[PDB]
């Protein structure tokens, strides 16, 4: 008890699990004390074979069965869970449960505006997948090739991932975002031979364009040789390139309604997802079939207490790992329908996404913590209009959460019924990592409480690089051993994979987060050490951006940091060097410059700018003086007089 | 009693099974009882999983098991059968049954001259089908390529088809009469990457030209790599592209005679066969692998009465569904040796047919009656001659049995002995939809008898569209559920399929055909419905030739219709109207204008020149009128006048 | 007893197995008695279905179980072995024993000097492995490619063999020591697509050029799309041809450190290994996949008595069958260390064979008869330096074996205390035919005893081609029957295999070889009948030298037979005559022609020039004549006088 290191846990007592969702659950819970779990968990960490293959049996349908519950280290980066087996993904996501019940709803599709949404079953779900993987199968798309992907948050983007991993194809999602010149490099990166793509998005009442930006990117993208549009908003004045562009109904329209399903083996690529790290380029995050899937479908049905009978709404956008796995595989591996919304939490009204809620008596509700801030500032009072009494559990994802964004989280929308789960994990953890089980773990607010089964965390002492023991403790996170969902390699670059992940700290994985540990074992996140800054969720490489700022010919050098904003959570600011008029519109300038390297997102909320940078005698930017100098101004550096210039430019600017 | 709609019922008694013929099966029979028959029929409809899956795994060898016997629907377009199953065909047609009986006879070749005939036991056939699949194979051919069969119904074409299907390929057999603007168009189609065909046929004691076609048609047909080119007649100056075409003889001969059988799965494309419909060019109809070879082996086993020590003869080409479900794949899967020929049953005597059953000493006969009526008129008094004795089973396939002749089929060749079962079905059909069980069901002649197994018949009211109960009842046939041997889809066309077969009664399988249904259960099959004439058992659709005729650049509108020629069960005559001398010469002209973009038995049987058309205001042809001209001359029209023209051209021509 | 056709018998007794070794065996012998080898042949022979069935399931891992142990005839060239099972080579040589003890030694590689020679364990082969094959397989090599691999006799060759079949690819190992010319041949007749080297070799402390000869043969090979280089020597000056030549160590990096194996059919090839027969150019051999790992299985652990705690060293380069078999998969197969020599047994000591045995502490030693014959006249005294107590079996390959160097064997490196094996086999049989078995086969010097499992051997009267039965006897080695790892055909030419092997005598396999069988039923070899000769263990067809003399526009004709010569055992002499000054200098001239065409190993020892060949009237050269000339002067021919001035000119050169 009374903790030093750990500040945050001491005046914390523990929320116990409203007792109110017990009796709404449908059936029994699946853990009944949570003496159970830690006995659970123990297994799963000593035992991890005795643990994870019954699991995996009972949980997946295997075309043929694996020898080999778990091989592979982390120093050799060899890792591969369920050796030997072959399974396929649309195979345990459509067909199995379309067999017992098809007229069962399998994606709720929740449009821009309600009147373009509508509710596709198990069995239309089948026979569309099976259809749109007809046309790629057509077109030559066989086991082993990567399908991009540069869709909004829609049912046809939940279809198009489907029907590439039905033929063993993986699919990269491109988040709708991105600008051109980051699909240029993320397909060319791929080797893409297909792109499934729509004519425009519709997002808050505006028209986005998506096509365009698409043409833009392929005149630079030999790979592509054929690309599939889906007519969302049938504007006529889309072009089609001849040869390479075709028509989603049209092509569909050609193909039957049942497609049989390619085995894979279970360390066959699914997907590939691009994530930008600390140095380099973005990286193309690689995941295995089989432990992937099982990651997603224990932690979708022990933390979120998903039930045969339930419904799941998750806000993410499936361009992000969220999407991959807490909005498509996960419900769907379990036979349970999910929410998928194409529009934002403030169109029509602040109280969409509670209507949808309502609508559809969601039991299951998961969001980022940076929506909730919006949605207290702006549209608080919505919230007591609709129902919302079907929800069982809330999730936060993404983002710390505040404890006083927790309580206004239980109170304001669960109303002090429904059990919250801060669930903390990674694009290349692929399913939780450290979240609360619902009616198991009574959580601390801001805690993401104890880790899930198969990950054995610790701390390690950044100087030092040995492992902490002990309680009220701080340091670095990683994970002992590997777990069935984490990812294996990033693609055609091995090297990068471990100088990431594995190499920073031998017989670790290298989560890039500090943590904290209490007394009672629950875990406190403090944000991530390397330069990398999460602004609305989107992860984003400091380096990324400054590279793109250095593309103006004036540029002579730029430093960004990042600053907590209260809506964005944290904002990049820029300070930026030029070699030698109208220096307010230059800003601007520089902002579109990032944002057509990169995109909207990335864009800075302020640039500031100075001729000298606060630099170390080797050349180093002290990235801690303009960390500082955005806050609160209170070492050797080459010049001390710059930092005054710096201090006066940001006040002038900013 | 007393049937008033179905008149054909009416003064028919059931001609029992022969006593004789149950003595001479070799064995116990399949069905004991009628009422056994019924009930396993009930079944098959009330429960298809419990009915056919045991049948499956009785009756095919399979790689790797199913898990789901049953899925999709009528209305959906989406049936499957033994979804999750893998499976060879070449491995249960050959591979099988050398492995127990290597000397076994398979293929019994009968050619045009007896003198090169020859017989294939199992165990050669699994060696020349690995050879030739061995070619394939190193010219690239892999499963999901199409490979297009332009040969005679000799063994040579058996051989290939089979070697396709060996390495999960698919075979598209065209029927050697067809023209080079057919091959083109089919080809072209399918994609084929690969042609085999031979340098030229013997059929009749004519020189058939064959390679010369194919030459003709793949200047037009860029898909196709390589072709193979089988020595028929060995003829020196056949020229041979380099390349491209290779030699049989050459390229088996380097290959061993075992190669590995590649797994496809149950709903994997088997092969491709292009009929005409009513609308439309001709349609590449698919069926899949699993549910075909059950339905040809059930059909087979159980309608036939096909025994382990039983010989099939089945006189079809395999250009049509007729040759490849009951020429090859029905015997071959229950290993027993099915008899090809080659030649016609008038060269070199018209008792050419009865000394194959003779020397062979063949127990099963199947023919159409298109052949039954030819052999009457011409070769009546050879069938004493030769034994006949071994005969057990007559069957009828492809046109209406007239009791005439099912009357002349009992005493003349079956000798008041054999069971005759008329056998109605359809190319999408796949197996045999109506016909009379042998040993089990008494025949009324010219009725099909009872439907088969997981064939739910009914009949729809053609006005109003419901679907008609009771007896004495006439009106469109459809069939309620599907099947397993039912046509998946139409090659890269799925929509014209749904057009087709599953849009004109919704929930019900369209047959094109009407039929009758007595008090006794019995079905009178009474022609097709649609605009397609049965000539000599070809489905000829009247677009088709209409299209041909128009080609010439002075005809400005023509039209087709049938009546009843007795040689050829239905002849097709052609009203023509030109744009503005020698008019007998271009009445030939035309002839061979379809003989040139179809082929030769396309060939209208006279061709009436007339300046008018009968018809209506909006402008269609008055078919009716045509039909009835060519006949008997006994609404509202445009003109009236025009039809005394029209009885005047008739007359003055035909 | 009292032999009169096997002269060779008379005089020999039973040397019994050393009572020494069986207390040497780790653990108790997998033979007990003689009698029960009888009983287990007798039962190989009787009923191979019952013997072979379980020894595959037991030693072999199969992804999928097979329904036929046997099946095909040798008469029709059709033979295939447990036909329908599934398996990978990679699987059953590295991962499975990789999954149960990651830490024990796999590859033993030791070489030119000890101070680069380094250990890999299983776990380590498999991350290689995966690696390298990782890197193919981005390349585009899927099953039923060929990968051509120029390494020398080190682990990156075993690596290289392992990621080709770990594809299910095959591999066409090209020994090092051919030319540029031999390269082009081979690659083109494979149509490999791509080609794994290394920069330059190091053996007997020279550096051999490598990479330099493919580059000079790959220019006029276009089917090598990429090309693998590992930097044996690091040599700054090696070219690479862009977008052809990458870098082992550069992409391996790329890629995980696991890959999921390929499942290939038990018929499906494995490799391809090329051999000159006595017509003919160089023959594609190809080897199943199961046959063949289970026939290098069986011998391995039963003729050797290799139990799971035994290490091998096998001396025989990879280039030829013998490290193909008994250097990777024979040991491999059973998890036990195999020890990798890229030296020469001269260099740095004529020790350093048995420096190893020591180091290592081998227990199992291969060694061929030519190296025997070397150590023995220079290097003998080294012998009793080192230790070499842990070897239990001493093995003889390739040659004939004499009573002198048996002896030698015996008591100089066994010391009267290891058992010795001659093991009689060729490239196309796969595994060894006829051997003594460790622990069971009481040896007779130059005998290699009685036939292995499956092996049911036979001799043949040459003239009227009958089979001779009884003991005493003499004539043509044949195999009544097919065995497991029996070569399958000669790649794209089946019609010379049949000609080769199964023609010459029907119903029996043609091993090239006259053999003698005692009244004891121990069988000795007396060499090759047709014109073939083991030079320094490679075999020569003297055609392809003959061929490569006559490319001089001098040569008009050319013939070449083979003496015994006491280091190389055979050594090629070339008779040579010109169309119409400096007589020795075009003999060297022709040396290197050869050695041009061929390699090194292929020159001849001398070349001796005459006017005229001895031939008979038609026309053939008389090469027993020229036999004789080379050893002792003691029919028809066109000119008796050319035989003196044969006989005056050989004096005069050699
Ligand atoms: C999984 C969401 C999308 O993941 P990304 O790969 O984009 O970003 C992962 C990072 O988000 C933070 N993070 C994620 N979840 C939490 C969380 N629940 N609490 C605090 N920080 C969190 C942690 O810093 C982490 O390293
Ligand atoms: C299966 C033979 C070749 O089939 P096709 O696809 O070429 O033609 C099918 C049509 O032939 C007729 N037909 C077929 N068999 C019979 C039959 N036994 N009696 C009467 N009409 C028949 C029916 O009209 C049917 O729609
Ligand atoms: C397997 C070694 C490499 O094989 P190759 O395919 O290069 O050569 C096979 C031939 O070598 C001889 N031969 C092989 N082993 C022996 C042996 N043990 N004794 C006598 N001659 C032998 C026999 O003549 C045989 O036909
Ligand atoms: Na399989």
């Amino acid at each position: 008890q009374t903790h030093n290191v750990v500040h945050e846990a001491n005046g914390v007592k523990l929320r116990e699990t409203p007792k109110e969702f017990f009796e709404r659950q449908p059936n029994k819970g699946h853990i009944h004390d949570v003496n159970q779990y830690k006995q659970m968990y123990e297994q799963s960490i000593k035992d991890p074979q005795g643990f994870f293959g019954p699991l995996a049996k009972e949980l997946l349908s295997w075309d043929h069965d694996f020898h080999t519950v778990k091989s592979g280290t982390l120093k050799n980066g060899d890792a591969a869970w369920f050796l030997g087996g072959e399974l396929n993904a649309s195979y345990n996501c459509v067909d199995r449960h379309a067999f017992a019940n098809p007229d069962k709803p399998a994606l709720i599709c929740e449009a821009d505006d309600e009147k373009d949404s509508h509710i596709l079953t198990y069995g239309d779900l089948l026979r569309e997948v099976s259809k749109v993987a007809g046309v790629l199968q057509s077109w030559g798309i066989k086991k082993g090739d990567t399908v991009a992907v540069y869709l909004p948050m829609n049912a046809q983007a939940i279809i198009a991932m489907l029907a590439i991993a039905r033929l063993g194809a993986a699919h990269s999602v491109i988040f709708a975002g991105f600008s051109a010149g980051s699909i240029k490099d993320r397909v060319n990166d791929a080797s893409c031979k297909a792109l499934i793509t729509c004519d425009e998005g519709k997002r808050g009442g505006r028209t986005t364009n998506i096509k365009k930006l698409c043409d833009e990117a392929l005149v630079d993208c030999p790979t592509v040789e054929k690309v599939l549009v889906y007519k969302r908003t049938n504007n006529p004045e889309i072009h089609l390139t001849e040869g390479r562009d075709y028509y989603w109904d049209v092509e569909t329209a050609k193909f039957p309604g049942y497609l049989p399903p390619v085995s894979v083996n279970s360390e066959d690529p699914l997907f590939l997802l691009y994530t930008s790290g600390s140095t380099g380029t973005p990286k193309g995050v690689v995941h295995s079939t089989a432990g992937y899937l099982l990651g997603a479908a224990l932690s979708t049905k022990y933390i979120f207490d998903i039930h045969p009978e339930d419904i799941l709404f998750t806000a993410g956008d499936v361009g992000w790992i969220t999407g991959h796995t807490y909005a498509l595989y996960g419900p769907l591996l379990l036979g349970v329908p999910t929410i998928i919304f194409e529009g934002t939490p403030a169109y029509p009204d602040y109280g969409r996404f509670w209507q949808i809620v309502e609508k559809h008596k969601a039991t299951h509700f998961y969001v980022a913590p940076t929506a909730l801030r919006l949605l207290r500032k702006a549209g608080e009072q919505e919230i007591a209009k609709y129902d919302l009494s079907s929800l069982r559990t809330l999730g936060s994802v993404g983002e710390p959460i505040s404890p006083d964004i927790w309580e206004w989280y239980n109170e304001f929308v669960g109303k002090n019924q429904c059990h919250i789960s801060d669930t903390y994990w990674q694009t290349e953890s692929g399913s939780h990592l450290i979240a609360p089980l619902a009616g198991v773990v009574p959580n601390k607010p801001g805690s993401a409480s104890y880790p899930f089964f198969g990950i054995d965390a610790a701390l390690i002492d950044p100087v030092t690089g040995v492992e902490i023991e002990g309680n009220d403790a701080e340091g670095v996170l990683a994970i002992k051993d590997h777990w069935p969902s984490m990812a294996r390699t990033v693609y055609k670059n091995h090297t990068k994979y471990m100088d990431t992940y594995m190499n920073p700290y031998p017989g670790y994985y290298f989560t890039g987060d500090g943590a904290a540990r209490d007394h009672d074992g629950y875990y406190w996140i403090r944000g991530r050490v390397d330069d990398v800054v999460n602004v609305s969720g989107h992860r984003l490489s400091t380096a990324e951006i400054e590279a793109a700022l250095i593309e103006d010919k004036k540029v002579s050098e730029a430093a960004v940091v990042g600053i907590h904003d209260d809506i964005t959570g944290q904002a990049v600011i820029a300070y930026v060097a030029l070699k030698e008029e109208d220096s307010e519109g230059l800003r601007k300038e520089l902002v579109l410059q990032v944002r057509k390297t990169i995109g909207p997102f990335a864009a800075p909320k302020s640039v500031i700018i100075v001729q000298d940078l606060p630099k170390t005698r080797s050349g180093k930017i002290m990235r801690r003086i303009l960390r500082k100098v955005s806050s609160n101004e209170a070492s050797t550096l080459s010049n001390p007089q710059s930092v005054e210039g710096i201090i006066s430019a940001f006040g002038a600017q900013f």
